[PDB]
């Protein structure tokens, strides 16, 4: 693709290697694919074999636990994970996720989101935690980015973690969707993205640019009550 500089080369290998080296527990990350009709798909399979390979590998047990999934031959795995576009790279149980491959500067938010799984921390305040462990109400993300976007990873990464946290205190309630624009760009238009990144809550543009935590709780949570609030 045009849009993305793929960097397979032994100096990323080397500094992501180094920076997996301190992950604490195992991580697992499911790949979702087609054989074919997707041309992204082959890149981010070779993005996340190298990820995996990078990974610390403690009693033959590789910290990063690579899952590789294919439309045909997976279709239970898809309903499971409730994925309808690939490439998928997507972590839990799907509520974290890019729906499109995570590549230039998503590789930022795609390392730190495996280094806080790996940390048992989403490192969000202790206000944010408490309020996503009651959650109640659906909440689904699309932050809207391009792998070229310099601030998208940030936002990539607030909206994985809140994901991450309501997930991990078992409330899954929050799906947190990295798109990729130019491979789904009808999700872009869908919402008048004119600039990344951009966030959607529950089908409704809610921020353009990377927001403040405690902003974007609240953004999350008018948009579980379906309510509208000032980006104030
Ligand atoms: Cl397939």
């Amino acid at each position: 693709a045009r849009y993305y500089v793929l960097d397979l080369s032994e100096d990323f290998r080397r500094e992501l290697r180094e920076t997996l080296a301190e992950m604490v527990n195992p991580v697992e990350v499911h790949v979702f694919l087609s054989k074919s009709g997707c041309e992204t798909c082959e890149d981010t399979l070779r993005l996340m074999k190298l990820f995996e390979e990078e990974s610390p590998t403690r009693n033959g047990g590789k910290l990063l636990k690579l899952n590789v999934y294919y439309r045909e031959s997976d279709s239970d795995k898809f309903s499971e994970f409730k994925v309808e576009r690939v490439p998928t790279v997507a972590f839990l149980g799907g509520e974290v996720r890019w729906t499109g491959i995570p590549a230039g500067e998503e590789i930022r938010a795609l390392v730190e989101v495996i280094m806080r799984l790996s940390e048992d921390e989403s490192g969000l305040e202790d206000a944010t935690k408490e309020a996503l462990k009651s959650l109640k109400g659906r909440v689904h993300i699309e932050t809207i980015i391009t792998p070229s976007c310099p601030y998208c990873p940030y936002a990539v990464l607030l909206a994985h973690m809140f994901a991450y946290e309501a997930w991990k205190q078992g409330n899954p309630v929050i799906l947190s969707e990295a798109v990729e624009a130019y491979e789904n760009p009808d999700i872009a238009d869908k919402y008048g993205v004119m600039s990344v990144p951009s966030i959607a809550i529950n089908g409704y543009l809610v921020f353009v640019g990377v927001p403040y935590e405690e902003d974007f709780l609240d953004y999350v949570k008018s948009a579980a009550e379906g309510r509208l609030t000032v980006k104030g």
